[PDB]
C-alpha cells in the first residue's frame, strides 16, 4: 500500500519526503502515466505503473481480491537497504518487489525539477 511505499522511498533517500518530491512529477509519477516519459525517474515511475497493472493479472493476487494499492506486504529497512518480509504470500511478494524496484530505481537516477507538475499535456 502507499505507507510502506513511501517508507521505502524514504529507506533508498532518507532526504525525501516522497509525497511532496515524487508525486506529480513528469508524465507517470503519479495518478495515471500516459505518453513517452520525460526522463529517467518518469521511466522508473512507468515500469512501477506496468509493475501493478501485472500484478493484477496474477492468479495468487485475483484469488484473493487484491488492490496493488491496499496490499498489505510487510517490508523493512535497515543501513538503506529494502528487505520484503519472506512471510509475504506469493501476491504481496510480488506487490514489495514492485514497490522495491521502483525505490532503487528512484535512487539511482537524477532529478530534474523542470519536470515536477508537467501539463499533461506533453503526455
Ligand atoms: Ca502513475
Amino acid at each position: 500500500a502507499l505507507w510502506q511505499f513511501n517508507g521505502m522511498i524514504k529507506c533508498k533517500i532518507p532526504s525525501s519526503e516522497p509525497l511532496l518530491d515524487f508525486n506529480n512529477y513528469g508524465c507517470y509519477c503519479g495518478l495515471g502515466g500516459s505518453g513517452t516519459p520525460v526522463d529517467d525517474l518518469d521511466r522508473c515511475c512507468q515500469t512501477h505503473d506496468n509493475c501493478y497493472k501485472q500484478a493484477k493479472k496474477l492468479d495468487s493476487c485475483k484469488v484473493l481480491v487484491d488492490n496493488p494499492y491496499t496490499n498489505n506486504y510487510s517490508y523493512s529497512c535497515s543501513n538503506n537497504e529494502i528487505t520484503c518480509s519472506s512471510e509475504n504470500n506469493a501476491c504481496e511478494a510480488f506487490i514489495c518487489n514492485c514497490d522495491r524496484n521502483a525505490a532503487i530505481c528512484f535512487s539511482k537516477v537524477p532529478y530534474n525539477k523542470e519536470h515536477k507538475n508537467l501539463d499533461k499535456k506533453n503526455c
